[PDB]
């Protein structure tokens, strides 16, 4: 028993971190057969970042401006190429330690692990959620672009996510594999700011279930609601409205411990009134929302990977 | 002079349209090179588009359950792979009609032409704007999946959208071309709803600056607003909020007419505010937000298309 803030183990990651350096930028690149990819801003020095012409600043570099190491090793670019918002520096050599991998776009509510890295070092790994507006609540410092947000299914490692930039706020943002932006940010410094943030409830249920399970019951009551009802309540408090879908997914949850989803929506309902009133729940005093459905089940029965 | 929804020629997208059978079921695809993209719910039966297992579907097929045909000339099917939620067919013939071209990922706002197939033979073209809610109010019958969406730049056209379902209301539901939905949909027949949708406000200040190249005036005035007025009033008729990069866009518009953004605010505000009193813009008598600032531009200064 027990339930922490778990990662996916990252070694199958690690041996693809390298550092690309560009001129005087440096930052950190993911080496996966004989392409490295890293954000296109490497390419920008401090007059370009207002207003970049990536295409322009792009034609006039060559394969010998792009400095790419793998620890001690130095790799040979024999070629580049922008798609959207990411580099492609082909090299002369294939990655040996490349994993089954493939590139996935993940939804708001989705989690993560991420490989916080600097100089192409690995230097520790978190669990975080995409959010509703589409930043993540990261820890990053000077020298963390390029990072990579990724899950592990089996033997296969999918790749969601390469760190950008930080906004003014303290948040982060960046784009999927092929060079996407997640929300409506832009690739230069201009006063983007993130839209407002709303708490995913599917998750909030699910680590109440996960409290359940650890014994944690002092919230539940013998009341049941309506999904229009509970939904008309949520929309006061800024959470996600839930959809049957999501009924469907909390299933596994509901079977385990007796407790129906609209039996555990009322306990939320409650919650939201009243509050805690000074109780705590897994060692939390606020409602936790960066728990899937599959997070729980993963660590409330466990699956491991290979 | 005038102002009419224009698409783009739509010739070299034509050219690639194959019509894709696997079973029963016939759909559109899209053949680039070697390698022909389709939804993959070509390869559902009835019994499956419940809870469809999609990786079971696909080991159980050999490429000869796939018959993709270019107009009279028939396509080999020489192996087949998932990526996402769009199946690639490698075929033995490279289109020899294939443009330049790249996939990209659009946002919410932006408009694309969207060119609708059936049985692999293009039947309309028209333009469209992905919604705030990423769904696009399209016009699509039976048979219309793996029709494409495509924007078109210089020489080089820039697929979109591949369009998968129509969602209960009516409006319509897809993925970009790496097989990613838009939005919070799922390829499996379940009870999924598109949430509320609200106005493009930069478009329908573009719209409004289209009037004025064209002669209506009548709903100028001499005030003007701030951002943050403005945004006030914006919120509470479901209008999307206005950024300072917004502003920074319509800038060309602003400069071709002597008429500042934030004084078009003013006369936006009041049109929501009074109505438009059964007067008509352009030819409306509602708000039109399906253009963008660049949508205008082109058709009222002309950039055309190799
Ligand atoms: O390493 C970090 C960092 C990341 C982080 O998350 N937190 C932190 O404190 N620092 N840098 C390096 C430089 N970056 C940057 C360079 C050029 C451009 Cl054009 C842009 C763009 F956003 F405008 F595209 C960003 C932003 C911050
Ligand atoms: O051709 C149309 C069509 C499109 C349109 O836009 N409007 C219209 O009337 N018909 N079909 C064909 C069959 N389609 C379908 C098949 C299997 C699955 Cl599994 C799914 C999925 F959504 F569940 F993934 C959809 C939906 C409707």
């Amino acid at each position: 028993s027990g339930f922490r803030k778990m990662a996916f183990p990252s070694g199958k990651v690690e041996g693809c971190m390298v550092q690309v350096t560009c001129g005087t930028t440096t930052l950190n690149g993911l080496w996966l057969d004989d392409v490295v990819y890293c954000p296109r801003h490497v390419i920008c020095t401090s007059e370009d970042m207002l207003n970049p012409n990536y295409e322009d600043l792009l034609i006039r570099k060559s394969n010998h401006n792009f400095l790419v190491q793998a620890g001690n090793v130095q790799l040979r670019v024999i070629g580049h190429s922008m798609q959207n918002c990411v580099l492609k520096l082909k090299v002369d050599t294939a990655n040996p330690k490349t994993p089954k991998y493939k590139f996935v776009r993940i939804q708001p509510g989705q989690t993560f692990s991420v490989l916080a890295c600097y100089n192409g070092s690995p230097s520790g790994v978190y669990q975080c959620a995409m959010r509703p507006n589409f930043t993540i609540k990261g820890s990053f410092l000077n020298g963390s672009c390029g990072s990579v947000g990724f899950n592990i299914d089996y033997d296969c490692v999918s790749f969601c996510y390469m760190h950008h930039m930080e906004l003014p706020t303290g948040v982060h943002a960046g784009t999927d594999l092929e060079g996407n932006f997640y929300g409506p940010f832009v690739d230069r410094q201009t006063a983007q700011a993130a839209g407002t943030d709303t708490t995913i409830t599917v998750n909030v249920l699910a680590w109440l279930y996960a409290a359940v399970i650890n014994g944690d019951r002092w919230f539940l009551n013998r009341f049941t609601t309506t999904l229009n009802d509970f939904n008309l309540v949520a929309m006061k408090y800024n959470y996600e409205p839930l959809t049957q879908d999501h009924v469907d997914i909390l299933g596994p949850l509901s079977a385990q411990t007796g407790i129906a989803v609209l039996d555990m929506c009322a306990s939320l309902k409650e919650l939201l009134q009243n509050g805690m009133n000074g109780r705590t729940i897994l060692g939390s005093a606020l409602l936790e929302d960066e728990f899937t459905p599959f997070d729980v089940v993963r660590q409330c029965s466990g699956v491991t990977f290979q």
